[PDB]
This record gives structure tokens, sequence and C-alpha cells, in this order.
């Protein structure tokens, strides 16, 4: 069914080409219908991060690198501003929203990834590199297209599925364009319940779905 507003849950990204957990985030539900999922992730959640094997934050790496050195999973404490997440079933990617202090909103973030998968926990995705910046005026770019081009080239994605993901970012393009879901819609002017705990990382957070 759908999880009620409140209600805690994780959502987690695979590794790349593989089936265990390497992020991990507890989330408050915001909204869970037909429609749309809306989760809020709090500044200072605990959350679980890929790093490489040898301590080098993924980001840190260079780029020749960064999809082929081991990796392993660290718990650490979300750095920085909290995020809302928005997702619309079946679709292949989500919607984040950030806001510099005092809620000035900044921007909306589009991540393209694999459509969530709904599990007993929460939601399940792999990310697909490429992501689309989208500014409070209507125009965007893209980001992170070296990242993209690298994991092609490292072959961790085959032409056919970069070819995907490429179409998905055309669709979104189209929906920036048109002020479209969910640009339109004042996710700007959301706020938090101030009542609203933040969320603990369960022991069990890597469990796969069943
Ligand atoms: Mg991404
Ligand atoms: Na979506
Ligand atoms: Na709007
Ligand atoms: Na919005």
């Amino acid at each position: 069914g759908h999880w009620a507003p409140g209600s805690h849950i994780l959502w987690r990204y695979r590794e790349n080409g593989g089936p265990h957990v390497h992020i991990a985030r507890p989330v408050t539900v915001v909204r869970d219908d037909a429609d749309l999922l809306a989760v809020w992730l709090a500044p200072g959640t605990e959350c679980v991060k890929p790093v490489l094997a040898d301590g080098t934050p993924v980001h840190l790496e260079p780029l020749a690198t960064r999809y082929t050195k081991p990796r392993t999973v660290q718990r650490d404490q979300w750095f920085g501003t909290g995020v809302l997440k928005l997702a619309r079933p079946g679709e292949a990617w989500s919607v984040w929203l950030f806001w510099d202090p005092g809620w000035r909103f900044k921007n909306w973030y589009v991540n393209l990834e694999r459509p969530l998968t709904r599990w007993e926990g929460g939601v399940d995705s792999e990310d697909h590199f490429l992501d689309i910046s989208v500014h409070p005026d209507r125009t965007w770019h893209w980001r992170d297209e070296d990242e993209f081009a690298q994991a092609l080239r490292d072959g961790l994605m085959d032409p056919a599925s970069a070819g995907r993901v490429r179409r998905a970012g055309r669709s979104a393009v189209a929906e920036i364009r048109a002020w479209g879901s969910p640009f339109a819609d004042g996710w700007e002017h959301w706020r938090p319940d101030p009542a609203w705990p933040v969320p603990s990382l369960p022991g069990d957070w890597d469990r796969t779905p069943a």
C-alpha cells in the first residue's frame, strides 16, 4: 500500500553492477500516493555511502580510477542542508529540492536513475550518473556528464543502457521546458513539520528486498 506521512523509510542505491546496498538514507515520508512519493532527508541524519577501500572519498578519486578501484561502505552524518526528494512511479528519475539557509530556494536537481523499486523498508534504485540542474528562473544545465562518460568507458553501462539514460534525460528536459511537474508545483514553498524527529539508521539497513 502507501506509507502514511511521517513514516520512516530508507531511500537506497545499490552498488553499480551489483546487488549490495552502497547508499542508504533514512527519510521521513512527506507524501505517498499513486502519482508521487515525496520524502524528506533531514540534516544530521545518519546515512551510509560508498568510499574507496583505501579511505579516499569517491568524489576525490581521480576520474580515471573513480569507478574501478575497490569500494566499501561508511556510516556518517549526512553532509549539509536537507533534501526533499520527489519521484513519480515508474519514472527513470527523481527530482530533489535544495535550499540555501533560511529556506531560500536554490534549485531542483533531476537525478537520472533506475525507477524506484518499493520494498517493505523503503525504495531502492541504481544511479545513472548523469544529472540535471534546474534554476528558479527556469534555466537548466547538465551535471556530472564527465562521470557519465567515464562510467560508460569503464563498462558500468553498455551502449544500449547509456542510450536509455540519455533518452530519459531528453524526456526530463522536455518537462523542464514545458514547466511541468514537479517544477510548476510549488514544492519550493514546502516546509517540514518542526516536530518531526530525525530518523535513525536501522541496524539492518543492508537487507535486500525479499
Ligand atoms: Mg545522479
Ligand atoms: Na520522478
Ligand atoms: Na513551482
Ligand atoms: Na517545485
